C-alpha cells in the first residue's frame, strides 16, 4: 500500500529538494511545471507510475521516448535527472524515479498555483520501457470522447471525474499548432473548421497557425491564464474555447451527458475542481505500481541498474 510518509524517516527533505529544483528551473523555463506534470501523466497510462518513460534506449528495448505522444513533445528530463542527482546526494539509494516524478508532478501544481497535498509512496522503477505500450495507451488529440473514456478506463480509471478533473492539467502548458490543424481548417474531411470551436476563437488559432504554416509553433492550452493551474481551463470549454479536441469534448460531444456537469462544476468553484483534482491525481498515481522488493531503485533514471 502506498503511503504519504514512506520516505519520512528515509528522506524526509525529499520533497523540499525537489521543489528547489523546480523553483531554480522555471526562471529561465516557465513550462517546466506543466512538462513535469505531463511527464507523470505519460509515466502513469503506461504500465503504471513506475518511471518507465525515464528509460533511454538500450539494444533490447526501445525508449517510450520514441512513442508519438512522446516524440518531439515530452520534455523536462534532463530536470528530473537534476533533481535526482541531488536527492541522490542527500539519500543514496533511497527514492525511486518513479517516486521522485510522482512528487515532481505535485510540486509543479502546487508552484503554479495549483493545490497542495502528499502524495502516496512507495513506488519503484521498471526494469523495462515499453514502447509498444505507450503507443497504444497514450491517447491522442483527435479521439472522440467515447475513444478518451476507453483509454482512461484501460488502465484503471473509470470515472468520468477521473477524465473530466484530469484534463484540467491542460489549464497552463504548450500544445504545438499541428495537434490542431483539422479543428482550424479541416475537421474530419468535412473541409470546414470544428464547429465546436468558437468562432472568434477561431480566427484568433487560425493566425497563430496559418494553413502551410510552422506546424511546430506552440500555442497555449488556457487563453485565460496560460502558466497558472486554476479552473479557468473549464471556464473556456463552456465557452467552446477548449484548444484541441478531446478538451472540448468533454462539454460539446454527443457522449457528454456524464462529463457537462463535471465540466460546469468544476468551471462554478476552484475548490471543487481542486479537490477532485488531487483525489484523480491519486487515483492516476495508484496505477499498479511496482512495490517492496518489486523493480528497483534505479540510482540513473536513465539506465536499469547494473
Ligand atoms: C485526456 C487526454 C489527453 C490528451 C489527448 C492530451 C493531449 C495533449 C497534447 C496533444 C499535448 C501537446 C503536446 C505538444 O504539443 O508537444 C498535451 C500537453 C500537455 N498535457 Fe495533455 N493530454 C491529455 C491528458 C492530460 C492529463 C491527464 C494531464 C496531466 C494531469 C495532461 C497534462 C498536459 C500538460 C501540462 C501539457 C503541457 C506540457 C508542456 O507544455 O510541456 N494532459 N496534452
Ligand atoms: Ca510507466
Ligand atoms: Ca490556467
Amino acid at each position: 500500500q502506498l503511503t504519504p510518509t514512506f520516505y519520512d524517516n528515509s528522506c524526509p527533505n525529499v520533497s523540499n529538494i525537489v521543489r528547489d529544483t523546480i523553483v531554480n528551473e522555471l526562471r529561465s523555463d516557465p513550462r517546466i511545471a506543466a512538462s513535469i506534470l505531463r511527464l507523470h501523466f505519460h509515466d502513469c497510462f503506461v504500465n503504471g507510475c513506475d518511471a518507465s518513460i525515464l528509460l533511454d534506449n538500450t539494444t533490447s528495448f526501445r525508449t517510450e521516448k520514441d512513442a508519438f505522444g512522446n516524440a518531439n513533445s515530452a520534455r523536462g528530463f534532463p530536470v528530473i535527472d537534476r533533481m535526482k542527482a541531488a536527492v541522490e546526494s542527500a539519500c543514496p539509494r533511497t527514492v525511486s524515479c518513479a517516486d521522485l516524478l510522482t512528487i515532481a508532478a505535485q510540486q509543479s501544481v502546487t508552484l503554479a498555483g495549483g493545490p497542495s497535498w502528499r502524495v502516496p509512496l512507495g513506488r519503484r522503477d521498471s526494469l523495462q520501457a515499453f514502447l509498444d505500450l505507450a503507443n497504444a495507451n497514450l491517447p491522442a488529440p483527435f479521439f472522440t470522447l467515447p475513444q478518451l473514456k476507453d483509454s482512461f478506463r484501460n488502465v484503471g480509471l473509470n470515472r468520468s471525474s477521473d477524465l473530466v478533473a484530469l484534463s484540467g492539467g491542460h489549464t497552463f502548458g504548450k500544445n504545438q499548432c499541428r495537434f490542431i490543424m483539422d479543428r482550424l481548417y479541416n475537421f474530419s474531411n468535412t473541409g470546414l473548421p470544428d464547429p465546436t470551436l468558437n468562432t472568434t476563437y477561431l480566427q484568433t488559432l487560425r493566425g497563430l497557425c496559418p494553413l502551410n504554416g510552422n506546424l511546430s509553433a506552440l500555442v497555449d492550452f488556457d487563453l485565460r491564464t496560460p502558466t497558472i493551474f486554476d479552473n479557468k481551463y473549464y471556464v473556456n470549454l463552456e465557452e467552446q474555447k477548449g484548444l484541441i479536441q478531446s478538451d472540448q469534448e468533454l462539454f460539446s460531444s454527443p457522449n457528454a451527458t456524464d462529463t457537462i456537469p463535471l465540466v460546469r462544476s468544476f468551471a462554478n468553484s476552484t475548490q471543487t475542481f481542486f479537490n477532485a483534482f488531487v483525489e484523480a491525481m491519486d487515483r492516476m498515481g495508484n496505477i499498479t505500481p511496482l512495490t517492496g522488493t518489486q523493480g528497483q531503485i534505479r540510482l540513473n533514471c536513465r539506465v536499469v541498474n547494473s
